[PDB]
C-alpha cells in the first residue's frame, strides 16, 4: 500500500494520519491513540479518567 513510501519514518507509518492529544495537544499517528481516539497512550489518556 501507498502507506510508508516517501517515509524515513516508515515504522511510525510517515506519521501523515495525525491527531492529537486533547490533553497536551501533542500529534501523533492515530494508531497510537489507545486512549480510543481522545489522548495519546497511558499517562495522558489515565490523566483525564
Ligand atoms: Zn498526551
Amino acid at each position: 500500500g501507498t502507506r510508508g513510501v516517501d517515509s524515513p519514518s516508515a515504522e511510525l507509518d510517515k506519521k501523515a494520519n495525525l491527531l492529537k492529544c486533547e490533553y497536551c495537544g501533542k500529534y501523533a499517528p492515530a494508531e497510537q491513540f489507545r486512549g480510543s481516539k481522545r489522548f495519546c497512550s497511558m499517562t495522558c489518556a489515565k490523566r483525564y479518567n
